[PDB]
């Protein structure tokens, strides 16, 4: 292949596929996680994964980039979760109840589609001037649930609709933020729908222990679900 650095936040290092890399750190870069992978069936690649756990768009500047350079031939990225707070949002959602769940949605849905754009900007901006030659590959988050059915989870209907809404809402900034810099976007909604929680098939994690690994996707959805994706775009 070559030099493929792979940037971004948990969904991106692969918190829930198990199989960290020890030296990672807090990272918890999975060598199940969708980079890991396509390195691993990439000849030759040079693999720079500096995607990690918790990341926000700050930490993508100030602790991420550094291998990406001239040199570089492929980058990933999936971040701006973080940023919106999705994993306190989770958190608070399945403890507070709905009322709480909406409201707490409802300002991550505020951060998405009106504060986070410009932050994938840094970003994006950032990865436009080092890696001018990269072929630059943005993937999505998945809608969490499948609606429409019974499901033996403990969020509401509504907060699992409204979570989808902030995944969608958050998709539809990416893909037309990664567009704005001629970066693909990867929407893993095509390869996780028929996979989402309440699906019957989840290749996420519900909210689960250990307690980080929670809607992350699980190693079935690294390896079927984000990783298609990125080989979509090669």
């Amino acid at each position: 292949a070559t030099d493929y650095v792979a940037l971004g936040d948990s969904y991106s290092s692969g918190v829930g596929a198990g199989s960290y890399d020890s030296s990672s750190g807090s990272c918890k870069r999975s060598t199940k996680s969708y980079p890991a992978l396509w390195a691993a069936s990439h000849t030759g690649t040079r693999f720079n994964f500096t995607a990690c756990s918790g990341a926000r768009t700050g930490d993508v500047l100030a602790k991420q980039l550094t291998p990406v350079n001239s040199g570089t031939d492929l980058v990933s990225i999936t971040i701006g979760g973080n940023d919106a707070g999705f994993a306190d949002t989770m958190t608070t959602c399945n403890l507070q109840g709905e009322s709480a769940c909406l409201a707490r949605i409802a300002k991550a849905r505020a951060y998405i589609q009106q504060t986070l754009p410009a932050q994938l900007d840094q970003v994006y901006d950032a990865i436009d001037s080092r890696a001018p030659a990269a072929q630059v590959v943005v993937l999505g988050y998945p809608r969490f649930y499948k609606l429409g059915g019974s499901c033996a989870v403990g969020l509401s209907e509504k907060s699992r609709a409204a979570i989808n809404a902030a995944a969608d809402d958050i998709n539809a900034v990416t893909a037309k933020r990664a567009a704005d810099h001629g970066f693909a976007f990867g929407d893993v909604n095509t390869t996780f729908a028929g996979h989402e929680l309440c699906s019957g098939a989840p290749w996420l994690h519900s909210v689960t222990l250990p307690v980080e690994n929670s809607y992350h996707p699980t190693a079935n959805g690294q390896s079927k679900g984000y990783l298609p994706v990125l080989n979509s775009a090669t």
